[PDB]
């Protein structure tokens, strides 16, 4: 539904870590998603890096995975990714934490901004707390009802 | 070394409460909880219905498998390839059940629902970090002071 997507780019916002990859070529790896404004995942990289190499022809089809616990958002997201020369959404995603791996700056040769638009995923989403998961496994011994911790969907953007 | 880096993954996955598993070339990976002991490292076991996709899936034979790892808590990050397979071990179901699985199963463990899943990894490409609390601000903060990257940690392609 629409809800389920507006619910998941809420929570993506305060998602510190998630999996990236370029699909049929390696690995997924774990990388910093930064998202402001909807539409796009993006990260900061450097040159050298496999990622960096494997989307400097242009964009190519690729993977992004989600699994968070504090924020209970799990998602297997299918998308785009490709180099972008924006420097308005570079000025925008550029940090604290970028500047120590970067010593250059936001302009740093070695700088890559990646941008995945992700195309489709199937996303599970925890709706409540602790204060909720508490009362669904009080309820499950009550009623012989398995829990109802959230929404689970397949979502196209 | 390739095996410290290997004995640190099974160390730090016990406290890992989530994870993204699936079977390879069928749909999308979904959240699931994998429940491990560091004593007894190998396999990684999870509890769930019969009537899922995973359950079915499996219910001929053993498959190719995928079981992805992202936890911030623990510093673990990994893309694991393996094998996902039925296992009728009632040693292995009694150890890894817990309260959550009898709010899922009103039967207890012997319902008829219950279905144990065992993923053998094969190999994967994982990262093992210092976290992201107390530890991890100083490390940003060392870096900014010293003009010196932050040691974040190891990163590796290991065989299982
Ligand atoms: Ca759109
Ligand atoms: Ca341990
Ligand atoms: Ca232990
Ligand atoms: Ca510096």
């Amino acid at each position: 539904m629409a809800d389920l997507t507006h619910e998941f780019w809420d929570r993506l916002e305060d998602v510190r870590s998630g999996m990236l990859g370029i699909k049929g070529q390696g690995r997924l790896i774990p990388m910093s998603p930064q998202t402001d404004d909807p539409g796009a995942i993006w990260f900061i990289t450097a040159k050298g890096t496999d990622l960096a190499k494997g989307v400097a022809a242009g964009p190519q089809p690729a993977q992004f995975v989600v699994s968070d616990d504090g924020e209970g958002l799990y998602a297997d997201l299918d998308g785009t990714l490709e180099r972008s020369t924006d420097r308005e959404a570079l000025d925008e995603f550029w940090s604290f934490v970028a500047d120590a791996w970067f010593d250059g700056g936001q302009h740093d040769p070695d700088v890559c901004l990646l941008k995945f638009t992700p195309a489709s995923g199937e996303i599970s989403i925890t709706e409540g707390g602790g204060a909720r998961f508490l009362y669904e496994i009080a309820k499950a011994h009550l009623t012989d009802e398995t829990p109802d911790m959230g929404e689970q969907a397949t979502v196209t953007f």
